[PDB]
């Protein structure tokens, strides 16, 4: 029997859908019974870089409410210097617990997901905008539709330290390897992190998932003498999308645009 204010607008709380560190996303009920998604963010412990980086992606929500209808509907929020509220459109599901709870997928479904995540990141990139943090969890379903929900500029969120929490969290499955070689990140650095995703639709497991020793991971994503496996399927159209994603050398990676191009996207059946 909780509720929120946005705007000197009353929402009702039902349940929490979401959670990262101390951020959490409520599905709500305005005065008129509408359902909407409320992601809430914490500013308490935020440095004014920090703060910068939630305002800039605040910004690039709003503006490409215009250029996309593969980005998250933002329709109200309130800021101020102790929390965030974002009213945003309620999702049918993420991608990631989609996944989860799917044994196989088919393959004309599996097909437009990967066009939406395409058109999607091809949006941002035409921005300036490189996510380098993409993955199922980025992605929400709406009516069989894929929008995605952030831009990746903001990269530091205040802990959970109090709920009965995680340390054990964040994967490295879908990082690419120039960004290990570094330690050079481009719009080829969004490809690999799309391939692993599409590679999970295909296969059921991410190319490296197999290695649990993370540092034998990070080195195996680097190793070209490391072959990634392609069993033979049906599709050898879609054979042929994850050998052009999943090319080590970011120049000899496919890009967007020709994978937008592609008979495995453009032709069905
Ligand atoms: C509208 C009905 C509803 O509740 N939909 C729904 C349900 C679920 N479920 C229910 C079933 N369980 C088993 C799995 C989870 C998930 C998601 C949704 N819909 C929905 N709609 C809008 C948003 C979100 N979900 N959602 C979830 C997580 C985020 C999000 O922003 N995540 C991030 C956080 C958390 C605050 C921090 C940092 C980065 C991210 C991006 C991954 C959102 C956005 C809005």
């Amino acid at each position: 029997f909780q509720s929120m204010s946005v705007k000197g607008r009353i929402y009702s709380i039902l349940k929490q859908i979401g959670s990262g560190g101390s951020s959490k996303v409520f599905q709500v009920l305005n005065e008129k019974k509408q359902i909407y998604a409320i992601k809430y963010v914490n500013l308490e412990e935020a440095d004014n870089q920090t703060l910068d980086s939630y305002r800039n992606e605040i910004a690039y929500l709003n503006k490409l409410q215009q250029h996309s209808d593969k980005i998250i509907r933002l329709y109200d929020y309130e800021i101020t210097d102790q929390y965030i509220y974002m009213v945003m459109e309620c999702g049918n599901i993420d991608l990631n617990s989609w996944l989860k709870k799917k044994k196989s997928i088919d393959p004309w479904e599996r097909k437009s997901y990967w066009k939406n995540m395409l058109e999607a990141v091809h949006t941002i990139h035409q921005h300036g905008i490189v996510h380098s943090d993409l993955k199922p969890a980025n992605f929400l379903i709406v009516d069989g539709m894929l929008k995605l929900i952030d831009f990746g500029i903001a990269n530091q969120m205040q802990p959970d330290t109090t709920s009965v929490k995680d340390s054990q969290v964040g994967t490295v499955n879908y990082m690419p390897p120039e960004a290990i070689k570094d330690m050079k990140i481009s719009p080829k650095s969004d490809v690999w992190s799309l391939g692993c995703i599409l590679y999970y639709m295909t296969y059921g497991k991410t190319p490296f998932q197999q290695i649990i020793n993370q540092i034998s991971k990070l080195h195996a994503i680097i190793d070209p003498n490391h072959e990634i496996e392609f069993p033979d399927i049906p599709e050898k159209d879609l054979q042929d999308v994850l050998k052009c994603c999943l090319k080590r050398d970011p120049k000899q990676r496919i890009s967007i645009p020709e994978l937008l191009a592609h008979p495995y996207v453009q032709i069905q059946t």
